[PDB]
């Protein structure tokens, strides 16, 4: 979905306007943070 698709971009301003409340957008920025630049 473009909850998945935001995360994987890297886009963290997208996972609020892209997923549900509580779990999807902490996932979104769980994924940024584990595998995105800068944070690896």
């Amino acid at each position: 979905d473009a909850c998945e698709q935001a995360a994987i971009q890297c886009v963290e301003s997208a996972c609020e306007s892209l997923c549900t409340e509580g779990e999807d957008r902490t996932g979104c920025y769980m994924y940024i943070y584990s595998n995105c630049p800068p944070y690896v």
